[PDB]
């Protein structure tokens, strides 16, 4: 193991990721890492303007015809349809035509007209995904609708990052897809990797305090970091389906610990739609998964599996109880 690892930065799906490798020799599978990762991204994405990703070949014959996707692809619309179907449809992958109607978080967002919220509510069902594993092909039943499986996508890439990195004999990384950390091993000085809590009201990299972890994923999901502004209000990008507008309660921001980084992320939206207390009760429902949440009057949650372990060092903070 090095000290100083090999690193490498670039800016992909909108983000700043970067790859940290600390296995002497293994330089060159920083290189394998992020072919991946663009090789998923292509895959996935619905915001290159110049290319049809598998996903948006699904969008473009909805109502018309299946669509024969890969193997990547089927499994992650497979894994976030059963996590919409876990949330009671609060989370719904066929969010598409809604997203795409706000584009929160890009340059043309836009705070809709409510006849064109009312326009796209009735297409978003998760039910209406037909899937036939023999030749798999994945159908949206209806004509209009959209898939949108930016909340799951960048747990499902950080796991199979980590995937290619076990494959090489990597033993000591840190994998940063921006609000999504997977961190392997141990640090090299024998100390679990200090994880920093992202704060909420500041930008990404700001924390307010540190979480020791070991070969576990951290994911994060906040209302201050994507949002728009129109005439006063704000709308951040975590829509309720049920309704077309954000999700708004007490929640600032989340970090959710768990082993797979597509079970943090897949868990994020559902945790969200709750609240504080409701998201916690959720988070207590699944072994091996617990989540640090943060209110918006900058109060700090442990849940269960993690009572003690945050080390809370941002005093405009304080740690409660429920
Ligand atoms: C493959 C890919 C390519 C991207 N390319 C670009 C790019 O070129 N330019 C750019 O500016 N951004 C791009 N992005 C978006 C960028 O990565 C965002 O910062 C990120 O996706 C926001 O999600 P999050 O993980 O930070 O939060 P999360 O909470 O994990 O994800 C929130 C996202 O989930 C979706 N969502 C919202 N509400 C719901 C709901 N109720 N149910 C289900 N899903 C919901 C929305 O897409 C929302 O943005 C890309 C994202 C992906 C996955
Ligand atoms: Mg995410
Ligand atoms: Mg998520």
């Amino acid at each position: 193991l090095m000290d100083q690892p090999y690193s490498k930065t670039d800016f992909l799906m909108g983000t700043v990721v970067t790859l940290k490798i600390y296995d002497k020799g293994k330089e060159d599978v920083l290189d394998k890492g992020f072919d991946r990762i663009k090789d998923l991204a292509a895959k996935i994405t619905t915001s290159d303007s110049e290319k049809t990703s598998e996903v948006d070949k699904i969008n473009e014959q909805a109502g018309k015809k299946p669509v024969k996707v890969s193997e990547d692809v089927y499994y992650l619309i497979q894994e976030g349809l059963k996590y919409s179907e876990n949330s009671g449809g609060s989370f719904d992958i066929t969010i598409g035509p809604l997203t795409s109607l706000w584009h929160i978080g890009f340059s043309d967002a836009r705070k809709p007209s409510q006849a064109e919220i009312d326009a796209v509510l009735p297409l978003i069902n998760y039910k209406d995904v037909k899937m036939n594993d023999k030749d798999q092909t994945v159908y949206l039943e209806k004509e209009g609708m959209e898939l949108d499986l930016g909340a799951i996508a960048k747990g499902f890439i950080t796991d199979e990052t980590l995937k290619v990195f076990k494959e090489n004999k990597v033993t000591t990384s840190i994998i940063d897809l921006g609000g999504n950390i997977y961190v392997q091993g141990n640090n090299p000085n024998g100390n679990k990797w200090n994880v920093g809590i992202q704060d909420p009201f500041s930008p990404r990299g700001s924390v307010i305090g540190k979480l020791p972890e070991s070969n576990m994923s951290i994911v994060t999901s906040g209302i201050y970091e994507r949002y728009l502004e129109v005439d006063g209000k704000t709308y951040h990008h975590i829509l309720d389906p049920k309704t077309g507008y954000p999700f708004d309660n007490d929640i600032a921001g989340v970090s959710i610990v768990s082993k797979k980084s597509i079970d943090g992320d897949g868990l994020s939206t559902a945790t969200f739609s709750k609240g504080i207390k409701g998201g916690m009760d959720y988070i207590e429902q699944f072994e091996g998964v617990d989540a640090i949440f943060i209110s918006k009057e900058k109060k700090v949650y442990e849940t269960s599996g993690l009572k003690g372990q945050f080390e809370l060092t941002d005093k405009d903070f304080q740690m409660d109880t429920l």
